[PDB]
């Protein structure tokens, strides 16, 4: 029974709760539109954010999410990369999935959208 | 037969390998007994530390747990939060499991008893 | 059908581009040749790096093997660990495979041979 990783990527303009919580919710809330995800299909969730946040774990959005409260996620420092973007969380959702890896519909939002392939 | 992540958390009073180890090793010890996980049935393991804590990878404990030798295991830096928990170690243990998503027993411990929901 | 982590590591003599890449390639060729790995079949990649190196995220070096495009990937930062190894970049890819877990081929090359148990 397969299982896939769906990345998500996004930025904020401040290091404030409020702004982190905004806009990771609304880069989960996309993923969750796009793939059609139920949360009892998803595995586990890691998070990262640029050593440049922090405010608040994102992960503190996914209560926001009705249903998911027994999604298991953990939180991690993203990588300081030298010109990097800054003030970046990123998602990797790992989900069992029927969708072949060339369709699931990885999301980038906000100044993320840099990194799109 | 799905795929499920099991979480814990703990904490340490000191910087010392001798309690990093120990504290790990006890948080292992209990997700395994709650969950009844055979090393076999373990995909990976990721285990996090805040940023204040030097002394020895939190993987090292898994050398002292009999017959998980094969368990992959890595070790990651928790992204450092304002006012977060202080000298923090989190597992994300994924296992294959008939347990559904709302019965898997996650593991909370000493100082981190304040992150259960 | 089981899923499986595997990994790897290996290290750079300095924080360049050109070396991190190179690096990385080599070491994740080298996992996909002993495991005769597919991409379709891989989940997800987890790659991180200590926090001495930050010219380029080892990620990149994923675009640089053929038909391995839709496999997502995302970097974090590892532990810094006194007397721990540096320079250092490990994998943790995550596969759907029968394979015994002992007898996954974990890959350990350049400085990082000393890891391996
Ligand atoms: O569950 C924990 O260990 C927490 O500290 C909580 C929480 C969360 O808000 O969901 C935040 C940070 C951790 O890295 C993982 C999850
Ligand atoms: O095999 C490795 O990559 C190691 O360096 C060893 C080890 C461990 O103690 O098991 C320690 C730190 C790494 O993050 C992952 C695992």
């Amino acid at each position: 029974m397969m299982i896939r990783g769906i990345r998500g990527a996004t930025t904020v303009e401040r290091d404030t709760e409020e702004e982190i919580l905004q806009k990771t919710k609304q880069l989960l809330e996309k993923i969750i539109e796009e793939n059609h995800t139920k949360p009892e299909d998803v595995v586990q969730m890691l998070l990262s954010a640029t050593p440049d946040l922090h405010a608040v774990f994102p992960a503190k959005a996914v209560r926001e999410l009705s249903g998911w409260q027994y999604v298991p996620v953990t939180c991690m420092q993203e990588m300081d990369v030298t010109g990097g973007l800054k003030k970046c969380i990123r998602v990797m959702m790992t989900v069992q999935t029927d969708v072949p890896q060339e369709q699931i519909r990885h999301v980038y939002l906000e100044k993320a959208v840099v990194l799109r392939p």
